[PDB]
């Protein structure tokens, strides 16, 4: 009798149906007699009879729907059970605090070789299933960790990496290098954003490579779309990359003196953002007084259960030593970081009777000196490169143009430093050859803000391509197998998004190719590019002018000042200002030759009509990644962010419900529950057992031996279904399936003995 009906903040609330009308049901909230509210018939769902219970797999619910799914994960979350299955897919709700012992070495060991379902749901079980599938099927695997910013993708990626290296490594230094590589990549690629104190400003695919004996041989890290705009400016609640703050907070006085460092408020590239450190009562006392900004002294430290700028500087230097970085290489990295900081302090003032030129402000003399010394440049060549343009003739730059040249040089040097760090991490765990890998995908999903630039365009483009892979693997390929096998599974359909992908990436006509054309034109213009997009895709349903928007913020945006992409995740209005600049990865020749000719070998090595397409470079990287995903077995982890406050024990029902819907988790519930995640051919099963069989068993047709096997073991018509050529096992039947598949001679002989006795 009790049902789930809508609730504005909880998603759903319990009640009883007390009336029915056209397109409505009248709901009486539980224990509130006389009180009633209306709900649309299709927004009312049956509830589980027992409101207090919780199930490890949502496929075990009597009524599986969005409301019972929400309730089950809610009850589990209130008891710190953050992991729940939907058959072989994992839901992980961010706890926002460290739950004791659930990632211990002892917990790691308890998951080794255990079938799904034998142990409570855990990220360790997803990782072990990927390893066992890799080892048995002799097929490389991918683990995809998805969700909103701050949902837990990066933490779960690291749990997977730690589980696999610790369980299936050797017990040597190399095993820890894959894990120890994290403080280093996160120092240069992560930063404080309003949604996550440890936001990943780059995407990654981390592969653990194995030999034929299924033992770790090395790793490989692929990195994508490092956010370049962050290097020079941030919003008042956000910070630049962690490294700048870890260095200012933690560097010894000797390093601080050598690098001419000071409190973060003294640097343009840090002082528009938050200048405070992540610290607690203890670590705040380890930070010297000359490192603390006036705002840190007035407002105190930033609070986080994971991040600590001083502690993280120490841990990063330890991780650098552990992976094979010599003290000289560590100092070379720090010198480049400081050089970029001092570069940003180079200020300009107008010059010329019509303000057509510029000069360095006399107060930027120290900054120019420190920058040139740290980057191995001559002060005058740097000054000239930042204030003039070569075209035979050296013409003056306007202040705005000198600011852009300094910033372009800063972004390129820093991005090249990040490429060097990722390459150096790959060099610390190399492998000449391998049989298979387990790859873990950690990339930011679909995003939209009041103002959307080239960064959002690239990540949302990425999302359109990844969403298609999810649809093709989870829905299309799965159901085609069910259909070919005559299983009669109710069909779940999707609308393909090839039209939106083609709009962005098609040869010659796609947005990326139109943008590259603009960059190659004699005088590139963001307005010329946007008009060319509109003029080319006038009849395209996924594209519109910003005036067509359902919001007042886009009303004043001109046709040549933006465009709307009608992504299936929602319409996104992109402002196309700086798209041409953001699409170019190559420095002007004057800045390139300046930095290529540095006195410093390390700087020269970072760089060992100038245009390189950011969009097409990314499209090529993404197609390489998609090739790997399509050629491997896939496992999925859906990370869920419980609230927008980074707090523990605060389950925002409607926010979580929205994630369950927008992720496609709700749409596949019936498919997952009525599906068959485990399968093997009658032929392969018969062939494995055949040498252990007496004549009475071998004389049976493969399909008939399988029926005899399953009957002898007490398996029932509920647990499995026979297809045309394969036997299929239901969700929650992984242990029974694994017992059927186990190829050990003693095991095979024993099950055959049981079949012989059963037949008598
Ligand atoms: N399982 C977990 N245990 C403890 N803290 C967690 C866990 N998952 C996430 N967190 C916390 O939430 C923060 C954000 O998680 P993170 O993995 O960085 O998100 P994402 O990569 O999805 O943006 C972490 O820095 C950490 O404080
Ligand atoms: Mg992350």
């Amino acid at each position: 009798k009790p049902v789930w009906a809508p609730h504005p903040t909880d998603g759903f609330q319990v009640g009883n149906i007390v009336d029915i009308g056209p397109d409505s049901l009248t709901i009486e909230p539980l224990n509130q007699k006389g009180k009633t509210f209306l709900a649309l018939i299709n927004q009312v769902f049956p509830a589980e009879e027992d409101s207090k219970k919780d199930v490890e797999d949502n496929c075990s619910l009597m009524y599986l729907n969005e409301a019972t799914l929400l309730h089950n994960i809610k009850v589990r979350y209130s008891k710190d059970r953050i992991y729940t299955y939907v058959a072989n897919i994992l839901i992980a709700v961010n706890p926002y605090f460290d739950i004791p012992k659930i990632y211990s070495s002892e917990t790691i060991k308890s998951y080794q070789g255990k079938s799904l379902g034998t142990m409570p749901p855990h990220v360790f079980a997803i990782a072990d299933k990927a390893f066992r599938d890799m080892k048995v099927l002799k097929l490389s695997q991918s683990i995809i960790v998805s969700g909103e910013s701050g949902a837990g993708k990066t933490e779960n990626t690291k749990f997977v990496l730690r589980y696999l290296t610790e369980s299936y490594g050797t017990g040597q230094d190399i095993d820890d290098r894959i894990v120890e590589a994290n403080p280093l990549l996160e120092a240069f690629g992560n930063a404080k954003t309003v949604r996550n104190n440890n936001s990943s400003r780059f995407g990654k695919f981390v592969e653990i490579h194995f030999n034929e004996k299924s033992s770790v041989v090395g790793g490989f890290v692929s990195h994508y779309l490092l956010e370049k705009s962050r290097i020079c400016v941030q919003g008042k609640e956000e910070r630049n990359y962690h490294i700048f703050y870890r260095l200012c907070a933690g560097a010894s006085e000797d390093i601080r003196e050598r690098l001419h460092l000071s409190s973060p408020d003294n640097f343009r590239y840090l002082n528009r953002g938050c200048t405070r450190y992540f610290a607690n009562k203890e670590t705040d006392k380890q930070i010297l007084q000359n490192r603390k900004s006036p705002e840190y002294l007035k407002a105190g430290s930033l609070k986080d259960p994971l991040l600590d700028d001083h502690g993280d500087f120490i841990r990063m230097c330890t991780a650098m030593k552990k992976i094979g970085l010599d003290d000289e290489e560590k100092l070379d990295l720090f010198r480049v970081v400081a050089g970029v900081l001092h570069l940003g302090n180079i200020d300009f003032e107008e010059a010329g009777s019509t303000s057509g030129g510029c000069n360095l402000k006399n107060k930027s003399t120290q900054a120019l000196e420190y920058c040139a010394e740290l980057l191995g440049l001559d002060q005058d060549d740097l000054r000239v490169s930042l204030t003039t343009r070569v075209m035979v003739i050296k013409v003056p730059l306007k202040v705005e143009q000198a600011n852009n040249a300094r910033d372009a040089l800063a972004k390129t040097v820093y991005s090249h430093l990040f490429d060097h760090v990722v390459n150096r991490v790959n060099q610390c765990f190399p492998f000449e050859t391998s049989s298979y890998f387990i790859g873990v995908l950690d990339i930011e999903g679909f995003e939209y803000f009041e103002h959307n630039s080239f960064e959002q365009f690239c990540i949302n483009y990425c999302n359109e391509k990844l969403q298609q892979f999810f649809n093709e693997r989870i829905l299309k390929e799965e159901q085609e197998l069910y259909q070919k096998e005559g299983l009669g599974v109710n069909e779940v359909h999707y609308v393909d998004n090839q039209d939106c992908i083609d709009l962005i990436e098609a040869r010659l006509v796609g947005i990326l190719d139109i943008l590259d054309e603009e960059n190659r034109l004699p005088q590139p213009s963001d307005q010329h590019f946007t008009s060319a997009v509109h003029q080319k895709h006038k009849d395209h349903f996924r594209l519109s002018i910003p005036r067509k928007s359902k919001l007042a913020i886009h009303r004043n945006i001109r046709d040549d000042e933006g465009f709307i992409i009608r992504h299936f995740a929602g319409a996104v209005c992109y402002e196309t200002t700086q798209f041409v600049e953001k699409n170019n990865d190559a420095l002007h020749m004057s800045l390139e030759s300046l930095i290529c000719e540095s006195r410093d070998k390390f700087i020269r090595e970072l760089f060992e009509l100038s245009f390189i397409s950011v969009g097409n470079k990314f499209k090529t990287q993404l197609n390489l990644l998609l090739d790997k995903l399509r050629s491997t077995g896939a496992s999925f982890i859906r990370c869920i962010k419980p609230n927008l406050k980074m707090t523990s024990h605060h389950f925002e029902g409607a926010q979580i419900l929205s994630q369950l819907q927008c992720s496609g988790m709700v749409s596949v519930l019936d498919l997952m529950q009525g599906g068959f995640p485990s399968r093997a051919s009658f032929h392969e099963l018969y062939n494995m057992y055949k040498k252990y069989m007496p004549d009475k068993l071998a004389r049976l047709d493969p399909r008939l031996f399988c029926k005899a096997l399953f009957k002898a073991l007490g398996l029932n018509e509920i647990d499995y279904k026979f297809g045309l050529t394969k036997v299929f096992f239901r969700p929650g039947k992984f242990a029974e399936f694994d017992q059927i598949m186990k190829s050990d001679p003693d095991h095979l002989a024993e099950l055959v003995k049981r079949v012989n006795h059963w037949l008598i």
